[PDB]
């Protein structure tokens, strides 16, 4: 597993999990809560050739978790198996799920060069320039009945006219794609990270012309070192 | 047996979706590395009574942890299979999300009689693909609107949705049981695959009834899975 | 006197149904107080043999929000009543919740009767349950809206020569029992069902179909207690 | 407080009370819980020149309730004294509170001798001929923006039709009207007591063609609390 | 310094309303600490004479949601806050949950003013209460809609003139208070009344006809206070 | 480094609300370690001197929902959380439950703007706070629907000089500051206000319509009220 090779691929599970500690995680012992981020950094080493693992701080910006998980794999039977075993560490026993999301990334479906060179080379074009991001933002998505109506066509069209202002944004907003139709409860993951929440709040709303889930991006032991806390 | 009850009209079906208690993490340690195998030998004592399948959504699935389908061509034995696995360690220690209630019937639509060139596809597509790592089930529960049209206008509807969706059969396993009179639902929708993105085409396929996705695994290992 | 095949067939019969849910805590009840479950209820349907007909069935594994219920009939419902507030006493009573309560009282025919519906009236005289011993019972309660209460008589008499042309056929493998209910519940009708035959109750369904159901299985009722108790 | 007067007058206030017993009540030494029928017994004649007192069962034949009060009262202030105090008795302690509802007693506002003299007179040659009643049934009743928005002859011709195929239910059907508005979340009380059941199912389908209905039985009030105790 | 004829008769004065319910580990309080609850907060509301005006009402025995209410009203809302969370840390205000919270100011009349409606202006200064001192009070929140902020003044003014028309009768007999809560709380309005004759008060209501309604008694807070305590 | 006059007048800056309600088992801990409290508070808001501004706001006997909030406003978000987070750990902050977090941010003018709406824009400049600091606080969060985002920039504009027109006499006695959420948050704007007069408030709110409300004090006066 390589980050930068996993996340540039097709064909990638996406398993995104917000978690809320329990009112007695405070009652767990000092010592055993200090404890708690060396087991879930050794987790992840032992899963290094198994999945990519990112998590994210959210207490204090949330109201409904703590932090979240992302977990890409080539193989989801992987990503559950991480996340089973998460739960079974010291904080993951403390810890009740709030949500979890599953997505699997897929090739351009719209804004390809075959069907739409132009906004297609826009995308290529435009390549992410601020520091390394702060900030990660996680929405689900469901189309409704109206959308899958729609012929191919006009949902290209649709997609173009989505598209066409957006593209400025990726020069500071990253962003990743996860389609979820029949393996979960919706249609897309759709996933940012940011160093600017300023242009992130002006990239929402050039698209407005579900939940949001908003965090900090940290090593995995600095986000459980936050929550020992 | 598996070959044979899971191919005829008149099964029975019972899906039933488990979550963990918060108190299961305190059952001691010995005590639930005991429960692999007192679910297994429930599952042999049953032998020919109802088959098996027990699966994994742990780690998938926010609200289930696990959830058995039971195939019998009796309901009772399916019943008694689920009442006394209720009695396991484990058993004591999960609550019921959910409970499904269906059986499996013959072709009301897409029959050599009523829809002959879509029931040829029907029996000409085979499944070529590994063995299934994954499960998809889904509730249905159909509007007034759908039971209000004519067996003519149902049959059309069915012809459109079969269209599409012939070309997964090489990938995707289905089976439908039907739950009217028999639960709050009108049918149950199982799905095994080992290829997910394949799964997703076919859903979009159908676009263009909450979703449960677990992992297939022998009982034993399920349950030794959630031991840990 | 409790004659069970003359109160299941008489008019101005009281039937209560009421779904339990073991409580969690059952479980910790010492297994030898479990196990004298079983006789303690035989006893209480014993004693209350000239009272009340008692029928309890078996929900568990097959319902998430039930793992029993039972079927009290009766002439004078506060019998009824008293055999229920008495099982709540017994061992296995108190450590189980109520989920449901129905009441409803067993009337002649309103709609299909021989004066206002002659075919359909002999037709259902002429079905006659014909399979082995039901095994499986199904009960819905079923509340009517304004527009049904809106129709004229002759309109309403309509809809049940609707209702009862393409079910006649089901008679055979599946038994009915209707209770009213207006004014004694929050719902119009209990529906009450008997059938060894699934498959046909489906088809059935779907013959109607062209609120929430409880599908439980027939036993003694120490046979059910004794379920529970393991 | 003469029974027979104060149910019979204008001005008169109603309070019901549906309680439900918590699960420890259970837990409650068993010689304590023998000991709540008498502390109840001796409350109830403490204000017996306070409050009328009517205590009903209803575990059995309801989910949400196992007794309720009907307190009737020339002043609320002392029917809310009589209900406060039942609340510290040791049964009070161990029940909570699922449903209260105040009402008062008025004049006729619609068959009237004056605004409907024939109904009226119906009204008053009808007569209860049953035997005491062993059922209580109480349905609170709120009415709709568009009735409200109706004339006084357009409401007075609704209640005309409401009376019309009542009257017949008078022998074995008693009836009692409060009106809520203003005073709690509710327009009516309605309060009924037979010993036919079947009729009061027979009389709302003739009305037939925010009201949940309780339905218990009557007794002493202290053979309601001793059958809890139990 | 606070005069009770006085700051009850201002515009600018703030009205604070809190519900409460008593916990169930009320009962669990030793007697001794619960009998000294009246006091504590005597001496509180004896503390804050200078501050705020207090009334405390009974609603236990008449209302599920609450036991008692509180209506403080002062110049300063901050200090009203003040009474309140310090009545919050009396021995009863730590067993006892905030059911609802209603903040409100007091304004001159916006309608029925001697400038925009004089007749009925009139009317409202020539009625006057003239019964024995209320025994009972009523809130009721109100929250108006989009079509009646969408509407011009002179349509709200034919609308309030439509309201006190028939309403004017009743002040004989009912005490009214307005306050206005737009922009300070989650509602429109606080009314409030007294009055010792209900069935007047059900004749108002109705007379209006053609949010959830708090009847509670009143008494000196001591007296309220013991009532619970018992 | 960080000024109250400067960071409260600029585009750019975050801000931060959450909403607190005690829970019941602080009534048990013990008196000293209450009494405490207040310090501990103190000494964490100097800790971050550099980081963010903080005010804290009393609600309790005035909201039901809620005792004390915050609002944090800082250049950078996560100095905000980190803040908020290290407040949680505090004796109080570990004995209550988050009932609202609220996130937005600090932007230039959309519509009243000189170059949009100069005349408005000119009273915007001109109608000033005067009399007593406030003593109340008033927070509300707005989601605009559908309706208002199809309408085109002319018609949004239009609708914000009939939202202006009204509200600029109450300049001389509300303090307004604007949120921007889309997108942080599942609301689109948070409004806060300050004022010395609730009547003036009222009488704004009604001309608009042709909520938390809590009272300003310094942050160890706030923690004192609830120790109590
Ligand atoms: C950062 C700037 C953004 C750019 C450049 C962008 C661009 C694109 C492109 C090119 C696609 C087509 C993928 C394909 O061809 O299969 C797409 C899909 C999609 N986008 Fe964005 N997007 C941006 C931000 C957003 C935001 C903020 C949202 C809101 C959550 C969003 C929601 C979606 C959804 C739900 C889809 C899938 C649509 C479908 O396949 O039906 N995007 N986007
Ligand atoms: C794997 C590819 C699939 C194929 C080849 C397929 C084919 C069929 C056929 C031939 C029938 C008619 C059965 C009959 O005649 O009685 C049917 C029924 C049905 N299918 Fe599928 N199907 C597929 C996937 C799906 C999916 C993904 C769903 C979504 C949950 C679904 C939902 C249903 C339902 C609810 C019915 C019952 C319809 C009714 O009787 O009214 N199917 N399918
Ligand atoms: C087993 C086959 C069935 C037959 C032969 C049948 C026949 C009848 C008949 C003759 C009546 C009218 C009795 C009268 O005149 O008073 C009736 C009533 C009724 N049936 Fe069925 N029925 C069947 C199944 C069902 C099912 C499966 C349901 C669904 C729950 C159902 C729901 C009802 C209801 C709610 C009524 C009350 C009608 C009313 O008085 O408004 N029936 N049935
Ligand atoms: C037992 C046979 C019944 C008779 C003889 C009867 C008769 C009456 C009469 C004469 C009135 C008008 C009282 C007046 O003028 O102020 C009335 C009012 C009313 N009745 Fe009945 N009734 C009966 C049963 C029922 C039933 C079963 C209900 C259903 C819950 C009911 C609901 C009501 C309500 C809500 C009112 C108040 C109507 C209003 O003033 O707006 N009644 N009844
Ligand atoms: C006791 C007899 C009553 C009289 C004489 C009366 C009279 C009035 C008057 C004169 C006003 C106008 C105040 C102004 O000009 O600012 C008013 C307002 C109002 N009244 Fe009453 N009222 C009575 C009872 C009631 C009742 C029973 C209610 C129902 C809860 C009620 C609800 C209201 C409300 C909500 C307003 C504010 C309306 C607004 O400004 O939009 N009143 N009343
Ligand atoms: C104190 C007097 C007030 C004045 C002078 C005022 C003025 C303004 C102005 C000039 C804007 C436009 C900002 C821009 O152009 O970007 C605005 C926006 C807004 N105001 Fe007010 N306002 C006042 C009170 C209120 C109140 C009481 C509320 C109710 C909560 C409110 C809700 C809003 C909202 C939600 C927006 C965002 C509108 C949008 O961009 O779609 N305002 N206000």
């Amino acid at each position: 597993i390589e980050r930068g090779t996993i996340l540039t691929q097709p064909g990638v599970f996406g398993v995104f999990t917000m978690f809320k500690l329990r009112p007695d995680w405070n009652k767990v012992p000092a010592m055993e809560r200090k404890g708690a981020a060396e087991e879930v950094k050794k987790l992840i080493e032992k899963h290094k050739d198994n999945v990519l693992v990112d998590l994210y701080l959210t207490r204090g910006l949330e109201t409904n978790s703590d932090f979240f998980f992302r977990i890409n794999a080539y193989d989801l039977a992987k990503a559950q198996t991480f996340m089973r075993e998460f739960r079974s560490t010291t904080i993951g026993k403390n810890a009740d799920v709030f949500e979890t999301l599953v997505g699997v990334t897929k090739p351009l479906n719209y804004i390809s060069k075959d069907k739409s060179p132009g906004l297609n080379a826009g995308l290529s074009s435009a390549t992410y320039s601020g520091p390394a991001p702060r900030y990660v933002i996680v929405i689900p998505v469901k189309k409704n009945a109206e959308w899958w109506n729609m012929s191919p066509e006009e949902r290209l069209k649709e997609m173009e006219v989505h598209t066409t202002p957006t593209l400025a944004y990726l020069v500071n907003v990253k962003r990743k794609l996860y389609h979820s139709t029949g393996l979960d409860d919706t249609d897309f993951i759709t996933y940012f990270e940011t160093d600017d929440l300023t242009a992130f709040n002006n990239l929402m709303l050039s698209l407005a012309q579900s939940p949001t889930t908003l965090g900090t991006i940290h090593s995995p032991e600095d986000v459980i070192k936050a929550l020992a806390d």
